[PDB]
């Protein structure tokens, strides 16, 4: 009944136990919609999905599309003020975000409920009316560059860019869609072209209604949603644009049966193959690639896999199809190689050709398919409620493929099987198609290419006829077995009854010297899942590097010989995570409950009985060895964090104390170790979901009983029982810890002003000041000054301790950074003194409804109870109390928490700072006006400087 409205999209197809209501509908202008009813959020999202990405920039200005999207959020001309749409949703509990992908760029935020239109009004002038000011493209232009800077030493963007580089050099698909300063200012300026103009007519031509689609999710009835949204967006442009399409291959015949050794940044050893094949998206009702790719990437006995792991040649396998664009697809089986591997990597490819030829011989198997398509019925029908801000995004991003009523189930459900798609799609995995890539370190000296954007060094070269010929003629390896039918698949969906004595927490149920048992039956979700979570206290875990080094191969050697086994149970919906710790080993469990009992004493007995394979230690030894010697490739900022882990800590191994220890773990050394880790230890559990309180006792009894048996367990003292402090700075003090990064040429920098002790007074000020900040801080350190493309601030908390922190990555020199920190702290100081007291309260009910948000899924929920518990705080109400307090804060309350504890000549000021120098950078000590810093004492070595102060006291429990 309405003009605007071309078609109102009948019933929407939703799993039973998603309680959201829907209306699809599709305007005039040809904007698809989804409107999502849910009256009990907390936070209202919408996104929008454009049709347009890097693989439509011109050719001439490389991640224009992607410019333009940084470009959006910083002002329309109903809104002209730069960051008048980030103040908004900081002020309105929101966040925003966006990403620019080969054919798509997506927009998406969240909201206090109650600000939906407020904020959804300012979302839309971004498609509307856009300023593209000309001095926010100067600044904005570094942002961009800042962020390509980051990934040029990364290794997966490196080799992402050479894929694009080794096929047709006319091909959109070799694009580089990031850009940069050279791209985006450099050359434009050269060729006279004025970036802006571009900017504004790429965003002419491209961003119209017929490409877009719009999800909106809020409290309001699907009829006021319409209303709003019809209001809004059918305002909204119609340039009728073709959507772009890429029928041709990028790769061509001169593109095939090529070989390339690429050497990495870090130390590491893999194996890409890729076979071109036609874009498979029209048959998404069978899915032909999926079928092929879970049967070539399975994991369990008989698999390709299972095979290469035997030999020794490879530990993981990634394989299925991989997406290109419109017209083109990719199916990839990537390996990593041990040290064995990287001499058999000819071999290697004849045993994937062999399982490939085995499947051709065996024909497809209908009840594979079969059973693919149950088990995503079972997935989408209890699939996890989804956090708002994601859900509107994702879904807005498939409403391009899918009719309306359909774009819930569409990638979930199956419809029927079509051997002849599968058969043609296996018809490409040929030696004649194929392209081979090997990474590693062996090649470095000996490449003659170096690729343009990123500076991968690489070599190109044909495989001979020789191998080729010898890979054709496949004979059929006995070692090749089909999947056998998936076990773990649950049968059992009963929602136990909630019982009498239900708790609204968790309950403490047992408490014994052995273990220590949390439980709580889910009384909000109401699926048939639960989760599993279990700390093992043992003090031979941390006690030294050596110790620590061989928890965690243990833990490795346990996974890596569950995984075969484990797999079924991971595609049946039920996971587990086991992780050494400082405290000694966490596992957990999730998923499906029915046959949950089964795959976790599988685990609690494997672990009590491990039996270690020699050549599995060895292999696994190695890429320990490796693993911490590329943290020095990580990034600065990424040091930043981990230094000062290790200065406020009371004990930490560095990843050096622990790389020299490990050349002392021997076969024999980490077999006596194991038996000595189980022989004593402290259980501390929560069991959480669809489960009644003695099938709960029943669980922990049964892994105490599994231990007692196969290991001879036997409990922990209370007293052995505490956790580490956190190194206390004095008053007025200020550390400064040096290092230099020898791969990435940014500097890194986290800054940390140590406030005091959790406490519902402390955590209230620092939350509530970190929320008057959070937005000024982003806008002044990066939108403004453009210091990096990271600019991080907020809350640290470690040991019970916490304090205000901000971390930036940066091509300035960290000194510098430090000024223009301590800069923005007094022009902040400023600012909240001159704040009306309504922009005061608005913080404070912003901060509030972020922290009752309430959670949407199961997980979240255990998530919160397992801090309060690991944290051994034990406060399960924290959030209402918590909030409580939050709103009797004073305006004048903040301003004498800041003068105290974070002004720069505040009395009780604990400062420590850490400080990355670039790879080029060298030493150095010590707009609005950076205020005078006192000498800083540098920290020579971490030893001297932890037993040189005190130690925090340690929360005490609920
Ligand atoms: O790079 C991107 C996505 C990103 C880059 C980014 C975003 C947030 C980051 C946060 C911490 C460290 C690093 C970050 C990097 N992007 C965001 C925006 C708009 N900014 C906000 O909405 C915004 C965020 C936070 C606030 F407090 C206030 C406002 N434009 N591009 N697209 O190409
Ligand atoms: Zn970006």
């Amino acid at each position: 009944n309405n003009p605007a409205i071309k078609r109102i999209g009948n019933h929407i197809t939703k799993s039973p136990e998603d309680k959201r209501e829907y209306r699809g509908l599709e305007l005039a202008n040809g904007i698809k919609v989804l409107l999502i009813s849910d009256p009990t959020t907390d936070k209202s999202s919408a996104a929008l999905d454009v049709h347009i990405g890097s693989l439509s920039d011109p050719p001439n200005i490389a991640g224009l599309s992607h410019f333009l999207q940084h470009m959006l959020f910083l002002g329309t001309k109903k809104y002209p003020k730069e960051n008048e749409y980030s103040q908004f949703l900081s002020e309105h509990a929101g966040s925003s975000n966006a990403f620019t992908s080969g054919e798509h760029t997506n927009y998406y935020f969240d909201v206090s409920h109650e600000h939906l239109e407020g904020a959804l009004d300012r979302f839309a002038q971004f498609f509307l009316s856009p300023l593209f000011d000309e001095s926010a493209k100067d600044r904005e232009v570094n942002a961009v560059d800042s962020e390509h800077e980051k990934n040029v030493m990364n290794d997966a963007w490196r080799l992402f860019q050479l894929e694009k580089a080794t096929g047709n050099p006319k091909h959109p698909f070799s694009k580089f869609g990031t850009g940069n300063k050279y791209t985006l200012e450099t050359r434009p300026n050269q060729e006279g072209i004025d970036v802006r103009q571009e900017l504004l007519k790429f965003h002419s031509a491209y961003y119209s209604s017929n490409l877009m689609a719009v999800v909106v999710l809020g409290r309001e009835s699907l009829d006021d949603l319409t209303n709003l949204v019809v209001k809004l967006f059918s305002e909204v442009e119609n340039k009728n644009v073709p959507l772009p399409e890429f029928p041709e291959h990028p790769f061509q015949e001169e593109h095939l049966k090529q070989l390339y050794k690429i050497v990495p940044i870090k130390d590491i050893r893999n194996l890409y193959v890729t076979f071109p094949i036609p874009d498979l998206q029209k048959y998404y009702k069978s899915n032909p690639g999926h079928y092929l790719g879970h049967l070539i990437g399975h994991e369990g006995p008989g698999s390709l896999l299972s095979e290469l792991k035997s030999k020794g040649w490879v530990n993981t396998l990634v394989g299925g199809q991989k997406e290109g664009a419109r017209g083109f697809m990719f199916f990839i089986i990537n390996v990593d190689l041990t040290e064995e591997g990287l001499l058999h990597v000819e071999d290697i490819i004849l045993h994937m050709f062999q399982y490939i030829q085995k499947l051709r011989a065996e024909g497809p198997q209908e009840w594979v398919f079969q059973e693919l398509k149950d088990l995503n019925a079972v997935a989408f029908r209890f699939k996890d409620k989804e956090r708002p801000r994601g859900y509107t995004s994702k879904i807005a991003g498939i409403l391009h493929y899918y009719p309306l009523e359909e774009v819930l189930t569409a990638e979930y459900l199956l419809e029927e099987f079509r051997p002849d798609l599968i058969e043609m799609v296996l018809d490409k995995l040929r030696p004649e198609n194929v392209r081979v890539a090997i990474v590693s370190k062996s090649f470095e000296g000996k490449t003659d290419r170096t690729e343009e954007w990123y500076g991968t060094q690489y070599k190109q070269e044909a495989i001979p006829d020789e191998v080729i010929k010898k890979w054709q003629n496949a004979d059929l390896n006995g070692k090749f077995k089909l999947p056998t039918k998936n076990e773990f698949i649950p049968t059992n969906f009963e929602i136990l009854p909630l019982e009498k004595e239900a708790t609204p927490y968790p309950a403490l149920i047992k408490d014994t010297a052995m273990s220590k048992l949390w439980f709580k039956q889910d009384d909000k979700f109401f699926l048939p899942k639960a989760n599993l979570n279990f700390e093992f206290f043992s003090p031979f875990a941390y006690v030294d590097p050596l110790h620590s080094n061989m928890a965690y191969l243990y833990l490795e050697l346990l996974k890596d010989s569950l995984n075969e086994y484990a797999y079924a149970a991971e595609l049946a919906g039920l996971s587990y995570d086991l992780q050494n710790t400082i405290y000694g080993m966490y596992l957990s469990v999730k998923g499906y409950n029915d046959k949950q009992p089964i795959l976790l004493k599988k685990i609690i007995e494997k672990m009590a009985t491990f039996e270690i394979d020699e050549k599995r230690f060895e292999i696994i030894k190695e890429a320990y060895m490796r693993s911490l010697n590329n943290f020095r490739a990580e990034q600065p900022h990424q040091h930043a964090m981990y230094y000062l882990r290790l200065l406020m800590t009371e004990v930490a191994w560095t990843k050096d104390e622990l790389k020299e220890a490990l050349d002392d773990v021997t076969l024999p050394r980490l077999k006596a170790f194991i038996p000595q880790l189980l022989s004593r230890l402290h259980i501390e559990a929560l069991l959480h979901g669809n489960i009644t309180k003695q099938a709960a006792l029943g669980i922990m009894q049964m892994v105490e009983d599994t231990l007692i048996e196969h290991a001879h367990t036997k409990p922990l003292l209370p007293s052995q029982l505490v956790r580490y402090r956190e190194v206390q700075l004095p008053d007025r003090g200020w550390f400064v810890y040096q290092q230099r990064n020898e791969v990435h040429n940014n500097s890194g920098i986290e800054i940390y002003y140590q406030t005091d002790m959790q406490s519902t007074s402390e955590n209230m000020f620092l939350e509530l000041f970190a929320q008057i900040i959070s937005e000024p801080a982003f806008n002044t350190l990066r939108t403004k000054e453009q210091l990096g493309y990271i600019v991080f601030s907020g809350p640290r908390r470690a040991n019970g301790i916490q304090g205000l922190r901000f971390i930036i990555q940066s091509e300035k020199p960290p000194h510098y950074l430090e000024s223009r920190v301590e800069a923005f702290l007094i022009t902040m100081e400023k600012s909240i003194e001159d704040m009306t007291e309504e922009a005061f309260q608005k913080h404070i009910q912003a901060l509030a409804i972020r922290r009752l948000d309430k959670p949407k899924k199961l997980s979240a929920e255990s998530a919160k109870y397992w801090g309060e518990i690991i944290s051994q705080q034990y406060n399960f109400d924290r959030d209402n109390t918590e909030v409580a307090y939050l709103k009797t804060l004073t305006k004048e309350d903040i301003i004498k928490f800041y003068k105290e504890m974070l002004a720069v000549d505040a009395p009780r000021r604990h400062k420590v700072s850490v400080h990355v120098l670039a790879r080029e950078m060298d030493s150095n000590p010590v707009l609005s006006q950076a205020p005078a810093l006192p000498q800083p004492e540098v920290i020579q070595n971490m030893t001297e400087f932890k037993r040189g102060l005190p130690l925090f006291p340690l929360v005490k429990p609920h």
